[PDB]
């Protein structure tokens, strides 16, 4: 016998669930400010622990209310919830005690799993991803062989932008979406070796020829079907 | 008996009208130097309420042309003409007497509303947007989320940018649109805390990602139907 | 009697042209260095005339081809060449002794006329214009508008980008093709008058919508048909 | 009789090659830091030969496993893994001993030919141009005409950008990429000249008329079939 999950389906439920989660992103919100906060601290004290609460608990529901002998874990969407609020209480007092809120911050987010077509929404665009999970490859291939030649070369010319692999990646991410390609990364540079063009010039073209190619492959497939 | 709305139906009427819209660009335009305003202010005045005078009579000849007693104002791109036109006469003699100008200026604004094709066209336009009017939940909410956590994270590195949620939401909106990313908000911020590049490159990313979406769900369904 | 226009039709004579209108092109390239020029001055006067006569004959056979008692002038890109090596005549000994530079220069463009596969893509690549024919006509109002609106309130807070209408046409030229929109334009303006950011916000969206549209109205009506 | 190439055909080999290539990644990267590369460098040295060795026999199989008399160079991305490995061993005691280095770097790339779904990829992507090879000419023309028309106008007010026809070049692709098109480039002229503005506001807008074309072109006949 069990007289539990018999009518624990709720509907005004989903209403409870995003007036919280609402509130929490305007309580959150006020948070930034310095003056209110530190006068007002006393009473957002007791909210945070207060919206704690709140969760966990309507989160437990829907663990015992859904077969819990069952895929509740081998689902998505039910994961991320429970690692973000169990996280919520793992980082209370942990001695980083400030991620925590980051973390407060990020649990408004949640708010696309909860409320129906924003979850259909986020769940195809994130499934075309393998459709365009190839031509990643080929613009991680064509990324790191510039990064990597661009850094033996103009090592002792600008230190600021081509000081070591993992500082040169930042600069040729910079010069892929054209932002001061040639006020500040290439003019400078430019001025110093004469043949250096070849270089900014060979990747403002083969590096905006795959974003444009992925652009095309993910309208041809995303129509077709 | 009712002769009045029999022959009221007019066909020149809308090139007495587009002149006059085109006219009153062309006067407000010219009130824009100095020079020529100051000296030809005396001719002007006359022309100002002229040209109201002229319009609001011929709104009130479609009010009792169609049908009054019937959806006029139910209606829209009516509704909007009489807006403008009666905010003409109700800010007149307001306190602030100097909106009047911005207004003056905005009225040529219903050359849209009284030729075709340009009605048909702005109206399609506009009815587009309940189409991709999902995504701009998502491009909120993950707007927010950025905008809350860079504010409490830069708030005593660089006020000018990241200065408060409401002036570091103009931040992030230029940074979006990718213009200075690199030069401007990233780079010296990113000279004094290291780690926070993973904020900027993965709101470049995740942030490119849906305005990417947009263009692919909009140039879907506005195909196939 | 017409013993002319008979076996007047010629195949290899394209080529000729072309190598004449490559000639040109690599002859005034060379005239850029000013110490060359002024060197070589002397070989290259005999040229331009050698040139000038070269391309007048061959124009002229054109002419005298094609039924001349027809359609030579009420067709296109014939209007278009005579229009061209005619002014190469006509500015000869203009008063603008320069112009005929500028022109000369200008003169190697007629070589998408003389070639197939170039004519046809331009043919189609402009008579693509009257469909999207329309939407211009929008961002030209709502381009209009924001150009009268800004310069009557950065009259006196900015005279460099909004100084006046002619002059605070090209800012708004500039910040729709989001090129410094937030470092040059709107920052210092905006550290005046606090509530500015409103015509800068609300024009990078209202203008990057059309330029939108465009895209998508130049891309579903070149697909259907 | 030839028992050479009858199960000459290996599966796991793909592997091997492309554990060496990530292996061959990870080294050179490496030797990008200046101090782990001097106190290392006695190791590399035995690596670099080793890994030469491991590569130049492993297409000398291929050489010999499929019908050596015939298509072997005939084919492509045989000629190539070919030249870059031959490559290698040519330039072990060039007088440029440096570009050793950047070869080795390079040597990687080929990472896309040894396993499939890229090599098919690449294939198809590169298989297009000749179907945008049309609208290339058409921005080759229009390029040129503007890199040689300014260079005579603004030859003595900005030597810096339109120095000479092959330096301005660079700028003209830097402004059609919309990359301070204002601020740097024209602005400063056009403080001097004051026509000037008319081939900046004329060559963002005809080349970016084709950059559009070029878009829509391989975006439609990419779809239809
Ligand atoms: C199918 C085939 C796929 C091919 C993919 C190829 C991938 C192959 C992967 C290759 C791995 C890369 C090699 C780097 C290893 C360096 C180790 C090191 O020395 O650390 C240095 C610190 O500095 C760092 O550690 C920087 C951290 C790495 C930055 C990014 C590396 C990988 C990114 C690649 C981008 C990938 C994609 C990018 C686009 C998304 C230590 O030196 P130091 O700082 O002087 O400190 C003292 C040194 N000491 C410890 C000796 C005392
Ligand atoms: C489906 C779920 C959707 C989720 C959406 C989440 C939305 C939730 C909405 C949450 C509301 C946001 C909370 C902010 C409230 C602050 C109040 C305040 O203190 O004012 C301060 C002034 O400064 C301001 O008032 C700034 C005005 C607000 C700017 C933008 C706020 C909302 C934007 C959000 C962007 C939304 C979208 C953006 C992208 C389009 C007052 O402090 P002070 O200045 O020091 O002056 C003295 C203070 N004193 C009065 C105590 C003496
Ligand atoms: C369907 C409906 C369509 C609606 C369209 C609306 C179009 C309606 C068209 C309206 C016309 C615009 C009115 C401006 C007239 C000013 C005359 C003037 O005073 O000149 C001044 C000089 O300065 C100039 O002459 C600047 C030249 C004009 C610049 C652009 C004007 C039109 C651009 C609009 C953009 C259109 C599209 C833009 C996007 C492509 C003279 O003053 P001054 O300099 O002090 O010199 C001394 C003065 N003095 C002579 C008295 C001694
Ligand atoms: C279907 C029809 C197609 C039409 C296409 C048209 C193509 C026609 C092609 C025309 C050729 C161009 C003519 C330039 C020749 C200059 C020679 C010269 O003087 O060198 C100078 C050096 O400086 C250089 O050499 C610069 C190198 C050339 C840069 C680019 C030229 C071609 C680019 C074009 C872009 C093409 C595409 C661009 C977009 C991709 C020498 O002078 P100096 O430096 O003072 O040194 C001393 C001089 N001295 C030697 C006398 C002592
Ligand atoms: C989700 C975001 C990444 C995405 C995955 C990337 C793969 C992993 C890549 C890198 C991961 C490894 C980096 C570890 C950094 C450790 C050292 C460090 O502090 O960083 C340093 C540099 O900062 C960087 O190197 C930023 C790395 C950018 C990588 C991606 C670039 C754009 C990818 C586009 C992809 C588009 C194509 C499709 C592929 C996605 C900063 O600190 P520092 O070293 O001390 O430097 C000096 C500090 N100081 C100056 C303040 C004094
Ligand atoms: C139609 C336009 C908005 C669109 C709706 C946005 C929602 C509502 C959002 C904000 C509305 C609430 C702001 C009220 C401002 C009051 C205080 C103030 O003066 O502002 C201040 C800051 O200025 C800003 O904060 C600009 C706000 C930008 C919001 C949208 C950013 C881009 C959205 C992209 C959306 C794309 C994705 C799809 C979603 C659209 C300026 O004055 P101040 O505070 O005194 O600061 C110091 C002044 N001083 C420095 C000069 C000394
Ligand atoms: C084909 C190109 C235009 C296209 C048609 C545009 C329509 C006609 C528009 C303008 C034509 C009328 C202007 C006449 C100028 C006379 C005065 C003058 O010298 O100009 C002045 C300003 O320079 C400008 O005003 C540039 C005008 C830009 C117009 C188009 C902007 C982008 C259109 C985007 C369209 C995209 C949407 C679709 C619509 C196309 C410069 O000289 P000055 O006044 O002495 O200023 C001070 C000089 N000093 C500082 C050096 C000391
Ligand atoms: C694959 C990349 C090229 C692509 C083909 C391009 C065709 C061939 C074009 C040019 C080739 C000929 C140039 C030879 C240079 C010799 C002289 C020289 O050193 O260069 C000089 C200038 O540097 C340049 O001129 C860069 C040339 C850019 C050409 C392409 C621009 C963008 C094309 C977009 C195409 C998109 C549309 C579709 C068409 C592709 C640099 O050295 P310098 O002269 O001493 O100058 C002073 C040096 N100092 C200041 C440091 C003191």
């Amino acid at each position: 016998t069990s007289k539990m999950q018999k009518i624990v389906n709720h509907r005004a439920f989903t209403f409870t669930v995003i007036a919280l989660i609402l509130f929490n992103a305007l309580i959150v919100g006020i948070e930034t400010y310095p003056r209110i906060y530190a006068d007002h601290k006393w009473l957002f004290y007791r909210i945070d622990l207060v919206l704690l609460w709140i969760f966990t608990i309507e989160i437990a529901m829907r663990f015992l209310a859904s077969n819990p002998k069952s895929a509740f874990f081998r689902s998505s969407w039910n994961w991320f919830d429970f690692l973000i609020v169990a996280a919520g209480h793992i980082f209370a007092g942990a001695q980083f005690v400030t991620v925590l809120r980051i973390l407060r911050v990020l649990r408004v987010l949640r708010a696309i799993s909860v409320v129906p077509s924003l979850r259909r929404l986020v769940d195809a665009l994130v499934m075309t991803i393998p459709a365009l999970g190839n031509i990643l490859i080929l613009m991680s291939i064509f990324f790191y062989i510039f990064a990597v030649i661009g850094t033996m070369l103009f090592q002792h010319v600008s230190p600021e932008y081509f000081g070591n692999l993992q500082l040169s990646l930042l600069t040729l991410f910079q010069v892929v979406t054209l932002e001061s390609w040639a006020s500040g990364v290439m003019r400078p540079i430019f001025a110093e070796v004469p043949w250096s063009w070849l270089y900014f010039v060979s990747f403002v073209l083969i590096g905006t020829f795959i974003i444009f190619n992925l652009f095309i492959g993910v309208i041809v497939n995303n129509v077709e079907k």
